[PDB]
């Protein structure tokens, strides 16, 4: 066991190890503190989850995101540096501290921005959604905030942002499809992507109505080979019934933008996700040509999520979480 020192910062407590030094509180899942790590030297971000076993949400959502960060292991995705309690034991185990690097700014604070640094950026969020992808993991919440870039431009995929969420969100997933894919990933790339070439919110809904009708305007009302697909009854009714909007040409909507930008949007943006581009095919794409490297874009070990389906009580999850917290092997330092 380490050494622990205790501190007061915004109200909140903090128990850690002697090991991270100067702790500066940069916002409130939790709060997070910007630190030096003395072991390793780095600037780091230490993250003191809020409240993490208030209920079996809580403490399944604890756990979840323990398990999804152990296992994330990629330049392109937010990493773990360290996990720690100041907790003896299983008995006294309250509180969690998640340690990451620490990274300059968020995509959000990134305002518009060159294309050549558009490829960059969207190739790597690209890069790391493959291997994400690739573990049959889904983010789910991919938007600027989710998003955090160094002064290098070195980009990594977070696992929150510590802006309405329902403007880079698929519309299968607003509107409650059941079997949705990875791919309300790539929607977002592409909300994402679109904001960062024109420098505004490409679909800015007021609420979940408004969001839907901004998202048809640009890529149609549903044709027919999506409509037959449509399991809902009344789904299928709201768009039979509303005023058919044809797909715009996206040269009309994102003029002055390269003409491969604009084709990688159409390929992303598509209302039917059965037809839209994978992450692994985006980054075959011609407008990544200077950043595509089919022998340097990983894939992950496999991940076993078969917990999220797993009903259990408080103080098992908090038990499970507790191992994992034991377990963790530090990543080698370079
Ligand atoms: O499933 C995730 C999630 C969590 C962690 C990670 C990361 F960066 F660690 F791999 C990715 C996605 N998210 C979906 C939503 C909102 C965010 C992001 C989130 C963060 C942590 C736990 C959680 O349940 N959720 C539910
Ligand atoms: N193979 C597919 C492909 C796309 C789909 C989609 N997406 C459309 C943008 C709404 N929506 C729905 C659906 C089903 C029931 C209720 C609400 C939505 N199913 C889809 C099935």
């Amino acid at each position: 066991r380490p050494t622990f020192y205790r501190q007061e910062l915004n109200k909140t407590i903090w128990e850690v190890p002697e090991r991270y030094q100067n702790l500066s509180p940069v916002g409130s899942y939790g709060s997070v503190c910007a630190a030096f790590d003395t072991k390793t030297g780095l600037r780091v971000a230490v993250k003191k989850l809020s409240r993490p076993f208030q209920s079996i949400i809580h403490a399944k959502r604890t756990y979840r995101e323990l398990r999804l960060l152990k296992h994330m292991k990629h330049e392109n995705v937010i990493g773990l540096l360290d996990v720690f309690t100041p907790a003896r034991s299983l008995e006294e185990f309250n509180d969690v501290y998640l340690v990451t690097h620490l990274m300059g700014a968020d995509l959000n604070n990134i305002v518009k921005l060159t294309d050549d640094h558009v490829q960059f950026l969207i190739y790597q969020i690209l890069r790391g959604l493959k291997y994400i992808h690739s573990a049959d993991i889904i983010h789910r919440d991919l938007k600027p905030s989710n998003l955090a870039v160094n002064e290098d431009c070195e980009l990594k995929i977070l696992d929150f942002g510590l802006v309405a969420t329902r403007w880079y969100r698929a519309p299968e997933i607003m509107l409650n499809w059941m079997h949705y894919n990875q791919t309300v990933d790539i929607w977002s790339v592409g909300c994402i992507m679109a904001e960062l070439l024109t420098g505004r919110t490409l679909f800015p809904g007021t609420d979940h109505i408004d969001q839907l009708k901004l998202i048809l305007r640009l890529v149609g009302t549903p044709g027919a080979e999506l409509l037959k697909k449509i399991s809902s009854e009344s789904a299928r009714n709201y768009i039979q019934s509303l005023t058919q909007m044809p797909k715009m040409n996206f040269a009309n909507v994102f003029i002055g933008a390269n003409p491969l930008a604009v084709d990688l949007l159409e390929k992303m943006l598509v209302l039917d996700s059965d037809k839209r581009i994978t992450a692994a095919q985006a980054l075959a794409h011609a407008y990544f040509a200077q950043y595509h490297d089919p022998d340097d874009e990983p894939v992950a070990d496999p991940y076993d999520q078969s917990f999220e389906s797993r009903d259990l009580l408080i103080d098992e999850w908090k038990s499970l979480t507790y191992d994992e917290v034991i377990s963790f092997v530090p990543p080698p330092l370079d």
